């Protein structure tokens, strides 16, 4: 049983986050459901306080493998199970600082793990992101290709809306390298269209976000695997 037979939903998620931003300390928890493929959401809450930085840029640390993907692209995120796959991540708010993030993975239960660490440092304690003035990011298309020998590299640049109704840009580049020992079949170069939305649950007494994201990919510009060998 591998690859995408091991995506039967629904499924769940957990998270534990190990943070850092401008010698801030914090840790987020969460545990999230998966209903049905490109369809997963995670509540998330900071388990030593109040955040310390903007819930909207914390949003892409908080699970590729759920994207839904059709038949004729190989879901990378997917076939690397079992053995599983690290992430790692930059995050340039660009004007404002750059963080970095390591997630790893394990699925057992039908539920996947993240473990993950994020370290910033260099922000602007004005900023945006220090001073939680963000209101949500907009939609994008993160640009996958081939890197490597084994691996994959996501590229995405995004808007993200402040309070005032302006936009900040963050550019994002994430290298997803299988751990399995063994080699994953790469898919030819594609996007996914990902979607982030963020709520309050009307109760819970932590800080907190509710979050859904929609991730589906498709072969959005057929000439592009041509570019990359
Ligand atoms: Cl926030
Ligand atoms: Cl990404
Ligand atoms: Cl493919």
């Amino acid at each position: 049983a591998s690859g995408r037979a091991l995506f039967q939903y629904p499924m769940t998620s957990k998270i534990e986050l190990n943070g850092e931003i401008n010698g801030k300390k914090f840790k987020v928890a969460g545990e999230g459901f998966t209903p049905s493929s490109g369809r997963f959401n995670m509540h998330a809450y900071c388990t030593t306080g109040d955040l310390p930085m903007s819930w909207v840029v914390i949003a892409s640390p908080l699970f590729h493998m759920f994207a839904h993907y059709p038949e004729d692209i190989t879901h990378f995120f997917q076939e690397c199970f079992p053995g599983s796959y690290t992430l790692d991540r930059t995050l340039r708010m660009e004007g404002d600082g750059t963080l970095t993030t390591h997630h790893e993975y394990s699925l057992e239960d039908g539920c996947v793990t993240s473990k993950t660490t994020l370290n910033a440092s260099g922000f602007d304690p004005k900023g945006a992101t220090m001073t939680k003035s963000f209101v949500k990011q907009l939609p994008n298309e993160v640009k996958i290709t081939p890197h490597g020998p084994n691996g994959i590299r996501l590229t995405s640049t995004v808007l993200y809306l402040k309070e005032d109704g302006t936009i900040q840009i963050g550019t994002q580049d994430c290298i997803v390298t299988p751990v399995g020992g063994r080699k994953v079949t790469q898919p030819k170069a594609h996007f996914l269209h990902t979607q982030i939305i963020q709520k309050k649950d009307p109760n819970d007494t932590r800080d907190h976000i509710v979050q859904t994201e929609l991730a589906v990919a498709g072969n959005l510009w057929h000439g592009m695997d041509e570019l990359y060998k």
